[PDB]
């Protein structure tokens, strides 16, 4: 018997706005539902998703081999050493029916300073011929700068939950630096499907990826309604109800770390399910040099005796750690 875990629908509308009391009545809700399950639906958020869905299912099915090889990270094409993090993540035939494409921030181009001072995680987009997918870069980039405006008003609303002025993170979520990206994951349909794609939870729940904390400061999330997602509170696993007009908000392991754990990091699970879906996360992700003292707002002065930490020693430690434990993907 599994449980059901308590998320909220929050109307985020009034991050938007510039009617006060009611952005702190939704930071009362986020910071309710930052305290409990640690996952809340952000609805009434203005993105296209029907069109985020579309433009993303007719990519994936259209994309042949020879492109996948052409635009491959270096875990799968030894030719792409400067490609790490932004390309595609390819399948393997009846051993990994996960893929995915990764990219980042549009203004990384080869003039950016960061990328000519070769600054570890930032790289420059890889994108298909424009003439076998028509539109495709026009309406991805685009939507990074959709989903970045959603993020920052989020980020408005946990910086008031928390007591912090409006722009105490949002500040540091800037255009021309931000290391966020955008994974445009396939989960397919397959039969049979291959044994090796399906991992054996502890307590005997099938899986396609394990239990984990998420590498962000907050995680922005737009799934297709197919129910996959648990998350672990101390009473076990209970199951996320998926919807497929909201937006699945958590926290990341430096959003912990600032708050002295106030705000933990939840760590969740992907179950297996034999269906084909969508996966499209945005993880906000500050800039390189970026670092917010740490405080904790149990105490009355918010004093904290956690180190301060540089958001590109956290990043690049984090995503190498999370391919150890919990695989390439
Ligand atoms: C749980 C979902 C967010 C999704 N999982 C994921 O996206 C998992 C766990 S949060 N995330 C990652 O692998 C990190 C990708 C980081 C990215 N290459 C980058 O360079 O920034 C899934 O559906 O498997
Ligand atoms: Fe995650």
């Amino acid at each position: 018997s599994v449980s059901k875990a308590n998320v909220p629908k929050i109307d985020v509308s009034p991050l938007f706005g510039d009617d006060q009391a009611a952005k702190m009545r939704v930071a009362q809700q986020i910071d309710a539902a930052s305290r409990d399950t640690g996952f809340f639906y952000a609805v009434n958020h203005g993105i296209n998703v029907q069109r985020l869905s579309q433009k993303t299912k007719e990519f994936h099915m259209s994309i042949t081999p020879e492109e996948k090889w052409d635009l491959a990270i270096r875990a799968y094409n030894k030719e792409h050493q400067d490609q790490v993090r932004a390309g595609y993540y390819l399948s393997i035939p009846g051993k990994k029916a996960v893929e995915s494409f990764c990219y980042l921030n549009p203004n990384f181009t080869p003039d950016h300073p960061r990328i000519q001072a070769k600054t570890p995680t930032h790289e420059v987009n890889v994108w298909p011929d424009e003439t076998k997918h028509p539109g495709f870069q026009d309406f991805a980039e685009q939507y990074y700068w959709d989903v970045f405006g959603l993020s920052s008003a989020l980020l408005k609303g946990y910086a008031l939950a928390l007591g912090k002025e409006e722009n105490f993170f949002a500040r540091h979520f800037k255009p021309d630096d931000t290391l966020a990206s955008v994974v445009l994951i396939r989960y397919p349909y397959l039969d049979p499907y291959p044994e090796a794609a399906i991992k054996t939870a502890a307590d005997g729940t099938k899986l396609s990826f394990e239990w984990h904390e998420d590498v962000s400061l907050i995680t922005v999330l737009y799934q297709s309604n197919v129910q996959n997602l648990q998350v672990e509170t101390a009473a076990g696993y209970q199951d996320i109800e998926a919807d497929d007009t909201g937006y699945l908000i958590n926290c990341g392991s430096y959003m912990a770390h600032l708050t002295n754990n106030y705000y933990k990091a939840p760590i969740h699970r992907v179950k297996w399910v034999n269906a084909e879906r969508q996966s499209l996360p945005f993880f906000v992700n500050l800039g390189y040099d970026s670092v917010i003292d740490p405080f904790d707002p149990r105490e009355p002065n918010g004093k904290s005796d956690r180190e301060p930490l540089s958001y590109g020693d956290y990043l690049q430690n984090g995503l190498v750690s999370l391919i150890n434990k919990n695989g390439q993907t």
